């Protein structure tokens, strides 16, 4: 065979076993696929090493980036990599963002209240980043950490690109209060049409509830108003991730302005 | 509501039989209270609805079934179990006649915008788009390269929360879809980054259009590109970013909803 020397072959090299180690559960994660790896490196996550399966090209952009940052790359014979991904990285889990980080960053706050489906949560993380939100407060998500590998996968690596914070319903409302961030609650039958959302000049929190429940009462009490997305009939409802896209799309001139000024500061 | 206390009425065996052998073509199972109610409103013809002896049967459902002449029976939980084997549960469900499949013509007839998915395969995404598309007033949905054999597929049934029968949803080949749009004078636009047009201007067109969305693997395909009247981009902080496809559909349709709601309300 004279199989290329560089390819990690033994199932028990330190690195193989180190990779088993995260899998079998340091403060380090596995991050998969070319794009998520590139967003994570961009967001400043620190990597220990990037791996690809022998037999397939590593993305030139990723390689470049990996030489750009001083991130070692190596290949592992394809057979083993079936310990899962054609490309993946071991990264150090950054320290959990906190509510303060969100206020400081400027711009709209996305609050989820009892959203628990991780595919929904991940899609929302990605939308919130892309549409210029300051950050995301997760209340009642049943997540232990944002570094959960289901959420990393679902967010396509966006979970470390803006502050995403686990908080309790109480501390969340409290935080918005003493930062003077008016919140509005998304709901069917809300008084403000979502198309009027861009009119309000200052940053705001938008609160979203789960499929079933909606948002609880704590938020419904501090609210400066309710916002509705017009639908065919008043009994229908959108997926929560879809609702988030629409509301943040309406806020985008506002949030883009904030993102652009921060980029120049 | 009388009880299938146990044993096996022909009706238990028909629940069994309605899985992957010629027979499941023309009758299916629909699960859960809300999806069942959506299906009934949508005119799907039920043979019978079942509940587990155990958790109780939603009164709105009972009355709906009562208003229709749909028999409702409970099944001892011991039988409901097994039945639903290699997988999940379902404590309420119905057996139903599958509607004759919608075709493209039905979409064109209804009026209003056409949602075209090109290569979207993740059924969770398809199913969420079906709900979005109904709620926001679309005429219908053309599914191209969807990897489904039937819109009645049970995964889509669930993923759609039973909305798959509430507006015309049609499987088609790419060329067939493109040829259909062409001879019905429905201009198509492709949703993609770096387009000549902004999503916020989607509202400016008074007449209906088809909106083509690609998957995550790599946007819409050449044939759609060739027939395209333009490319519509939702602005983002940077062009390395992209949205989940179902989110994209919600934003594009929301911009078109004033236009579509008018068609839905008129005729
Ligand atoms: C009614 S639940 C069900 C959504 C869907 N079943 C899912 O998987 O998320 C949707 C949530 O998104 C928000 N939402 C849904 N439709 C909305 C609308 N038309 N206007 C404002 N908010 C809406 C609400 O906050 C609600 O808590
Ligand atoms: C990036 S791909 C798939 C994203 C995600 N992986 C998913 O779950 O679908 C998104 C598709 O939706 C439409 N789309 C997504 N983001 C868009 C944007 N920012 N502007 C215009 N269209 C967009 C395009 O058709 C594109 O091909």
């Amino acid at each position: 065979m004279t199989e290329p020397a560089i390819i990690t072959n033994a199932s028990d090299p330190a690195v193989q076993r180190i990779i088993d180690v995260t899998k079998h559960s340091i403060k380090t994660t596995l991050i998969e696929d070319t794009e998520p790896l590139m967003e994570c490196i961009r967001a400043g996550v620190q990597f220990i090493e990037v791996y690809g399966s022998s037999g397939t090209p590593l993305d030139p952009a990723l390689l470049d980036l990996c030489r750009q940052r001083e991130i070692p790359v190596r290949l592992i014979d394809v057979s083993i990599v079936n310990q899962l991904a054609k490309v993946f990285g071991i990264a150090r889990v950054p320290r959990p963002a906190r509510l303060a980080d969100i206020a400081e960053r400027g711009g709209d706050v996305v609050v989820l209240d009892g959203v628990k489906i991780v595919g929904n949560i991940g899609a929302i993380v990605r939308t919130s980043l892309a549409l210029g939100a300051a950050g995301i407060v997760l209340v009642d998500s049943d997540l232990a950490t944002i570094a959960d590998r289901r959420l990393l996968r679902a967010s396509r690596g966006y979970v470390f690109s803006l502050p995403v914070v686990l908080a309790d319903r109480e501390e969340a409302v409290s935080f918005l209060r003493d930062n003077d961030i008016a919140l509005m609650v998304l709901d069917t039958d809300g008084d403000l049409g979502v198309k009027d959302l861009g009119d309000r000049a200052d940053r705001m929190a938008l609160v979203f509830g789960s499929e079933k429940g909606g948002p609880s009462g704590l938020f419904q009490e501090a609210s400066a108003g309710t916002v509705s997305i017009p639908m065919l009939s008043s009994t229908e409802s959108l997926n929560v991730s879809v609702s988030v896209g629409i509301a943040l799309h309406e806020r985008s001139a506002r949030n883009f302005a904030v993102r652009r000024a921060a980029a120049q500061a």
